[PDB]
């Protein structure tokens, strides 16, 4: 039934949902299997004319988050749960899975010049794919508005498949794949995306999570040149937890060990080229290899075996030194955080108990920080309980005299914090931030990472108002505030500005606070931004 003309041609046919048109499941490049492991994504060569896109394709391969080079009992059982048939059957992953999706108004036709929103998804850059975030929600609700817009989900290779790093790679010019493959998507919607009702001037990219901080480095990509064609990419970016990605070159210290770790492990210790011998291993050979080195969920937490590296190609420097040096586009953006981020990561590490122990598992976790750099973190995040996240939980949750401390610094260098420190820096565009507190009360975890995609996607709530509404109209007029809420959105310019600069978020609804909270370790984290870096 609904029907588009692509770019050379091709008419292909897609799924009328009553509720909205979709075309799932679209090839945007070559698969990246064989001797296209780990390397860039080649265009898609090929015909879909005559060709039906009505459900999702397999996502890339998944990396077992428990995983790790030891032996355990949730490691043991995830495995159990994700090599099962009908596990395999619910949720099918494949190395050849770069794939686009395209869902808009049932009614929408080539030409309606509508805004398009490109969605990129979370999952530490190990797990993920597009079928896991259902469109509706957000399509409904814009029509609902009288500002209808276009829903674009791209598949990118995520763990090993599109993060390995080290000086082969390096060497090879084969870094960050993944990245390359959300590029290229882009790219395809500039190129095609007019054929189903989208207009490629108005392309707003977003993400949650992992997808946050690759909508981060899509801005940094290229010096700041994200222009395709003589025309920019896109006009705007959301960003739903996570800013600058703090690691280490792609041929640094653990890009290299992971590397090699791998290699031994697929069992190509031996090889003078260990690359190509990679490259050989069967999809089994590799996926097990794979689930031996260290998933998010295993004690290494956040200190990520696959994530952004910086290249000196595409990526040309630590991205807090791209951001203090202008190296960026210039773009209005949104700027979320989510309470309690570092909660759920936090569960990793309770066997953490002691102070002794926590500057032990930081001094694992920071290889660049100074014993002094260690004591301020330590002295900026202390061992009080009441001063932990779940923020303002007085003595409740208390896991461990640790818990709340290590959840607090995570959180913070990782999502919180980071995001104050772009915001204190970009003078790219017109700067929108939020913090919600949605979930407050909520035991253990708080208002944790990731709860923004319930109300996003299949819940609706207090929070719905922004992930939903006000996200819509900042992609259709660049500002929050045409979404017609009670509470106006105030533009940030400094976290030093007197008067309110948060759009806020709890149970009830909206109102707006001040982005002044945890200066000491602010300051603790970026003073020398480097001396954290993974
Ligand atoms: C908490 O558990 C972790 C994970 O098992 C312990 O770290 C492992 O310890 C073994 C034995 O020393 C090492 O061979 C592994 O390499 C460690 N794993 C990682 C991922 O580093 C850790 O020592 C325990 N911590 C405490 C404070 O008991
Ligand atoms: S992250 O780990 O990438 C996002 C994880 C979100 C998982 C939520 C788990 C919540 C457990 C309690 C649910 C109570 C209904
Ligand atoms: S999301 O997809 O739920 C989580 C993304 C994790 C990003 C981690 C980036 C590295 C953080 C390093 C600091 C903590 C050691
Ligand atoms: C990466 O960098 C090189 C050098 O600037 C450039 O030719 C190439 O087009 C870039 N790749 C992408 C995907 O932008
Ligand atoms: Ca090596
Ligand atoms: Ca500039």
């Amino acid at each position: 039934a609904p029907t588009a003309t692509l770019a050379n041609g091709d008419t292909i046919t897609g799924l009328n949902a009553i509720i909205n048109e979709a075309f799932l499941g679209i090839p945007f490049a070559e698969p990246p299997v064989g001797n296209l492991r780990f390397k860039d994504p080649v265009p898609y060569s090929g015909s879909l004319d005559g060709q039906k896109f009505t459900s999702y394709g397999p996502s890339c391969m998944q990396q077992n988050p428990e995983g790790t080079y030891e032996e355990n009992l949730p490691k043991a059982a995830l495995d159990l749960v994700m090599q099962s048939k009908v596990f395999e059957a619910v949720s099918p992953s494949s190395e050849d899975c770069l794939t686009i999706n395209v869902v808009r108004p049932p009614g929408t036709k080539a030409g309606a010049n509508l805004p398009v929103m490109l969605w990129i998804f979370g999952g530490g850059f190990e797990v993920g794919g597009t079928s896991t975030f259902p469109p509706a929600q957000m399509i409904t609700k814009s029509i609902a508005m009288g500002k209808p817009i276009i829903h674009v989900s791209v598949n990118y290779r995520v763990s090993s498949w599109g993060f390995l790093a080290g000086d082969e790679i390096k060497a090879e010019g084969s870094a960050n794949a993944g990245l390359k493959d959300q590029r290229l998507g882009m790219q395809w919607v500039a190129d095609n995306i007019a054929a189903f009702g989208g207009d490629p001037t108005k392309v707003t990219i977003f993400g949650e999570s992992a997808g946050s901080m690759s909508v981060m480095c899509h801005i940094l990509w290229n010096d700041g040149d994200n222009t395709y064609k003589g025309k920019p990419l896109f006009r705007a970016g959301i960003m739903q937890s996570g800013a600058m990605v703090p690691s280490d070159a792609v041929d640094g210290i653990y890009g290299n060990e992971i590397f090699d770790l791998l290699a031994s492990n697929a069992g190509c210790g031996s090889a003078s080229d260990k690359l190509a011998c990679l490259r050989g291993v069967s999809s089994d050979t590799l996926e097990d290899a794979t689930n031996n080195t260290p998933g998010f969920l295993a004690y290494s937490s956040l200190r990520l075996s696959y994530l952004p590296r910086p290249d000196g190609v595409n990526i040309t420097d630590d991205m807090y030194a791209l951001v203090r040096e202008g190296k960026y586009a210039n773009i209005p953006v949104i700027i979320g955080d989510q309470n309690d981020e570092g909660t759920f990561f936090g569960t990793s590490s309770l066997n953490v108990t002691t102070d002794a122990q926590a500057r032990e598992y930081f001094k694992q976790s920071f290889v660049h920080a100074s014993d002094a750099e260690i004591d301020t973190l330590m002295t900026a995040y202390p061992g009080d309980i009441t001063q932990g996240s779940p923020f303002d939980t007085g003595i409740l949750n208390a896991l461990t005299p640790q818990f709340k401390r290590i959840s607090a610094v995570l959180g913070d260098l990782g999502f919180t914090l980071a995001r104050r420190y772009f915001l204190n820096h970009y003078t790219g565009g017109t700067k929108y931030s939020f913090l919600s507190k949605q979930l407050s009360g909520l035991p253990v975890l708080g208002t944790f990472h990731s709860n923004d995609i319930v109300f996003q996607d299949y819940l609706l709530g207090s929070g719905s108002l922004i992930y939903n509404n006000a996200f819509i109209a900042f992609a259709t007029d660049l500002d929050p505030n045409t979404a017609g809420l009670l509470v106006k959105w105030p533009e940030y310019t400094s976290s030093s500005q007197s008067g309110n600069n948060l759009m806020m978020i709890n149970a009830l609804g909206l109102y707006t606070g001040k982005d002044n909270f945890r200066t000491a370790g602010y300051d603790a984290l970026f003073s020398n931004p480097p001396s954290f870096f993974v």
